[PDB]
C-alpha cells in the first residue's frame, strides 16, 4: 500500500546556513526531540473573545486559570488550597478549569509540529492527535512565579488553555524566550 516513503535520515545539511529553533537548534526538534519530566497540570476553560479588558487578556486570563486547575486540584499546592475563589482578572474572562490529569509528573517531548507525552509515573506512553502541537502561547513575565500555560485549540481559534508545570530544562522553551521549532504559521503541514 501507500507509493513512496519519508521515514529515512540519512540525508545532509542545508546548503550553509546557521539557525535557531526550540530550546537552540532546529535539529534538536526534527531529530532527537527535548524531552524533560515535567507534570502535566488540567487544563483551563475560557470564554474571552471581543469583550474582553482591551483588545487583550494573555496575562489577566492565564493567572486566573492557572490559579483554577489549582482549585480543582490542590495537591500541588501552588496558589490556592482546598477551596477558595479569588477576584481578578478584569472583565468577564475565564469559565472554568479542568483537573482531568492534572499534578501528574510525567516524561514530555516536544518535537517540530508534534508533541508527544510519556507517563513516567503511570508506567507508560501519552500520545496526543488533536492537533499540530503548539501556536500562540501566554509568554508571561512571569506567567505565575514559577508555573507554566499551554494553549489548546479545540474548537478552534482560541477554546482551551492547559496548564503545565517545571522547575528547570523544559520550563525554558516552553516559557517561551530561547529560540522556538518554527516551521508552521498558520499553514501547518509545511505547505
Amino acid at each position: 500500500g501507500q507509493l513512496g516513503g519519508e521515514e529515512w535520515t540519512r540525508h545532509g545539511s542545508f546548503v550553509n546556513k546557521p539557525t535557531r529553533g526550540w530550546l537552540h537548534p532546529n535539529d534538536k526538534v526534527m531529530g532527537p526531540g527535548v524531552s524533560y519530566l515535567v507534570r502535566y497540570m488540567g487544563c483551563v476553560e475560557v470564554l474571552q473573545s471581543m469583550r474582553a479588558l482591551d483588545f487583550n487578556t494573555r496575562t489577566q486570563v492565564t493567572r486566573e486559570a492557572i490559579s483554577l486547575v489549582c482549585e480543582a486540584v490542590p495537591g500541588a499546592k501552588g496558589a490556592t488550597r482546598r477551596r477558595k475563589p479569588c477576584s481578578r482578572p478584569l472583565s468577564s474572562i475565564l469559565g472554568r478549569s479542568n483537573l482531568k490529569f492534572a499534578g501528574m509528573p510525567i516524561t514530555l517531548t516536544v518535537s517540530t509540529s508534534s508533541l508527544n507525552l510519556m507517563a513516567a509515573d503511570c508506567k507508560q506512553i501519552i500520545a496526543n492527535h488533536h492537533m499540530q502541537s503548539i501556536s500562540f502561547a501566554s509568554g508571561g513575565d512571569p506567567d505565575t512565579a514559577e508555573y507554566v500555560a499551554y494553549v489548546a485549540k479545540d474548537p478552534v481559534n482560541q477554546r482551551a488553555c492547559h496548564i503545565l508545570e517545571c522547575p528547570e530544562g523544559l520550563a525554558q522553551d516552553v516559557i517561551s524566550t530561547i529560540g522556538q521549532a518554527f516551521e508552521l504559521r498558520f499553514k501547518q503541514y509545511l505547505r
